[PDB]
DNA sequence: TTTGCAGAATCGATTCTGCA
DNA sequence: TTTGCAGAATCGATTCTGCA
């Protein structure tokens, strides 16, 4: 439960798994307009509105 | 008083001629470290606490 | 009738939390 | 003990406002 990179501490194993993401460099989820790409769902959900 | 792209209007044309910069592209706030610029002085003062 | 500073509000975009 | 959604809070960076 805890970023082996900036040390924060998080609730879950699964919300790390996605918080990893954002160093790692790992974004699947993908526009399907543009190649804008996401980490996270709120991210895309956002981009998808304001963009589309 | 009014930004001829825009629309907005504006308390003055001192500031007018400032928001302009930001449709015409000026940017003439240099950064002393980086080729970083900017078109107000708020932001070259942020930036320079938050990176320098 | 104009110049200005120093902070507010806003914006685009992301990560974190409440609740389920 | 784990998956998830839909929104909150936060972040970096900018433009606008209060006050002088
Ligand atoms: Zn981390
Ligand atoms: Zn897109
Ligand atoms: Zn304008
Ligand atoms: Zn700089």
């Amino acid at each position: 439960r805890e970023c082996s990179y900036c040390g924060k501490f998080f609730r879950s194993n699964y919300y790390l798994n996605i918080h990893l993401r954002t160093h790692t460099g790992e974004k699947p989820y993908k526009c399907e307009f543009c190649e804008y790409a996401a980490a996270q769902k709120t991210s895309l959900r956002y981009h998808l509105e304001r963009h589309h």
